[PDB]
């Protein structure tokens, strides 16, 4: 069974001595510094020019990441305060405070989208398609089964972990986030294989590439995560705070996708109160709602309330199943146990029908397949014959072990802004 | 019999519809015209370009002008047929406006199934299945089903568009069987290919998927058999000759008028090419007082179309018996006394319009656009499990032969814009 004293590790990669919570300066608390390191990092700043499914210029992945980190800070503060009541020795002996849990969830949430390719899950699938059926199929017999699985099922979560921890000359350990933050980041503590060994949400995807396996082994050992398999296919039970990072993300994309689609016209405004009345009625001020004269103001009032309702419930679900999560025996997400799962489901379904299957979004994702394939092919052909005049040009333009080279090409194409990607694609194509 | 050729039957009818008992304000031949006007495929001709993409020479206006010339041919031939066969009016109740409405409606629809980029667009579809990706399906198709694809015809796709059953809408527009017979210039299937040099044998008029329908049409109309084998062929409905003459007249004369207005044809050539066609009716002093090029040439065009309409009526009636017996071998315009001038006009249009660099550039771009969409749809058809091919199905289209012919039908009826837009997205370019 896992221990909250080890799960709240302040260790950073390469540390030679232990970091005790009591001995920290509260003005420079490890977990809070993690948040700043992310805000100021080049991968986070690049989210300015990375659009979500809809490209209205005011629907960015930076805003999503920001709002997920805010909701995440709330979730972790409230759970953190209840956990210190249950296990008083964590504050009495180890010096932990409730804002520590707030900070861990907030930093992991803030970073949760940092490694995703452009164009959504279509972007991930364009990359996988490239190595499964495109030019990149040629590498299959030179890679291990799990190196190849990293590629053909390329996963933005796992690319995220690489962005946060990648060593470079003069920058060992990447952003060097606290291990507790890295533990909460990891929604899927498993390798690419075996694929979907169970129906648990933690088994649905994978969380780290082969290139990062040794790194997460260090994190998992320090946190004391529970070994879920020892069959040479490593996987662990989720760090408890990872459920809150997931819940914050789930809450935001459920409610705020709905809001956005109402504002963009894709969802008639009538559905707003219809799908959300159960989630708001115990807290809504009817007088205030009927005075608001603008649709955007009405639906954002409803969204603030729906999000408040879901945070409060998610805290309760965590505390109820707290011992099962600590044992690694909790099989669902926090949101899967919500009493509003009927309402959440109808919301998600309407959002899919009217937004994610809208003609604009389908078009952006189809063009994304072509943009990502073209960039991957220019990179891989340059890797294969670095001697030609053209491939040396391509090398100066796009990038000035075989598996490490391929995964790095994937990481770099994935972290390109939409601006650099399209401009470089157009250049390659003569447009 | 002309009585049977003038069928008011609609697909699925279980009882004969008699001309004498029709409501004049709701006459089936004229209802056909209205159904076409309001149909979504005819409306889409607004965003379809004939050859020059000036946005003021659409396939819609061409279709309209062909139907106007058709109604005029049908009215005049109609009046003369009722004088030759008076029982048709006095006993069966036909009127001369009936023949104008049948010809007008089939002419209005004649272009409805044609792909973008003209004949280049048909040839790109065919080349996709002869030598491109679509080659793989050859062994899974009958010879006639594959021939539908490698020699894709917009005339046959027009017939499909007009008659396709969909859930809640069996039989397409459900036009009168006379209207569909007047539509079918090539009443044969895709094989055998060009069995003679007869104009009715230069292409084919229906795909295998519409074979059963046209069989029912030909039996009701009483069209004469041209084959006693399993390769079905029939002699053209007489009125199909008038639909063809309306189209022949408009493309020859109005393409020339367009070329002059556009600058592709020097205006100096206007009178030289038209003088035989207009020389006895032209008011030369009024021609010289006209101050705009566009007015001078539209005056010449109206004179020439008038000349060619009157002659075509007279050619039809000189050969009516031969046409009723399926022994007429040519088009009406082939018998014209102005055949040589018509040929000079058409050749000048080929030289100055159809072989201009702008038109050539459009067709080359068309080949890629259609080839790309056809490959995207056909790969999506073969592996509909992958994410990309789910997306391809949602963007373009939300039995193998029935599937392949439907993909050609759908790619063919796309507006110029949506084709270029969807092509641009699949290729990533804006
Ligand atoms: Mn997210
Ligand atoms: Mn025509």
């Amino acid at each position: 069974n896992a221990n909250w004293e080890h799960l709240l590790s302040l260790k950073r990669q390469g540390d030679t001595a232990k970091r005790l919570r009591i001995e920290q300066d509260d003005t420079r608390l490890g977990f809070e510094v993690d948040y700043d390191r992310i805000i100021f990092s080049a991968p986070f700043r690049s989210l300015q020019d990375k659009t979500q499914v809809i490209t209205d210029f005011v629907h960015t992945r930076l805003t999503h990441s920001l709002e997920v980190s805010v909701v995440g800070r709330s979730l972790g503060r409230m759970v953190g305060k209840k956990l210190l009541e249950k296990y008083p020795h964590l504050e009495q002996v180890y010096g932990y405070k409730f804002n520590d849990f707030g900070a861990i969830v907030a930093a992991a949430a803030l970073a949760h989208d940092i490694g995703n390719p452009p164009f959504g899950h279509s972007g991930e699938k364009a990359i996988g398609e490239f190595f499964k059926n495109g030019y990149g199929k040629r590498y299959k017999d030179s890679l291990t089964a799990k190196e190849y699985q990293d590629l053909i099922k390329f996963e933005g979560n796992a690319n995220g972990f690489k962005v946060l921890s990648q060593s470079k000359p003069g920058a060992q350990g990447g952003l060097r986030l606290s291990y507790a933050t890295l533990g909460a980041f990891m929604k899927y503590p498993k390798e690419s294989l075996p694929h979907k060994p169970s129906d648990h949400i933690a088994d649905k995807k994978y969380g780290f590439f082969q290139s990062e396996r040794a790194l997460f082994e260090d994190v998992a050992q320090e946190l004391g995560l529970l070994k879920r398999s020892t069959t040479d296919d490593v996987s662990w039970s989720r760090h408890p705070l990872a459920y809150l990072v997931e819940a914050a993300d789930d809450i935001c994309y459920t409610i705020i996708d709905f809001e956005d689609g109402i504002n963009l016209g894709l969802i008639p405004e009538e559905y707003a109160l219809e799908y959300m009345v159960k989630l708001v009625g115990q807290t809504i001020d009817r007088n205030k709602y009927n005075a608001l004269q603008e649709t955007s103001d009405r639906v954002s009032y409803l969204r603030a309330l729906a999000i408040g309702t879901l945070i409060n419930e998610s805290v309760d679900t965590f505390m109820k199943y707290e011992e099962e999560i600590l044992a690694g025996t909790f099989d669902q997400s926090l949101i899967d146990k919500s009493n509003y799962q009927a309402q959440i489901t109808d919301i998600i379904n309407l959002s899919i029908e009217r937004i994610y299957n809208s003609r604009e979004v389908i078009e952006k994702e189809i063009a994304g397949y072509e943009i990502l394939s073209t960039l991957l092919e220019a990179r891989c052909r340059a890797l294969d014959n670095n001697d030609t005049h053209y491939n040396q040009l391509i090398q100066q333009l796009l990038a000035p072990s075989l598996y490490e080279n391929l995964i790095q090409i994937c990481a770099e194409v994935s972290t390109m802004t939409d601006g650099k990607a399209l401009r470089n694609y157009k250049k390659i194509k003569g447009l």
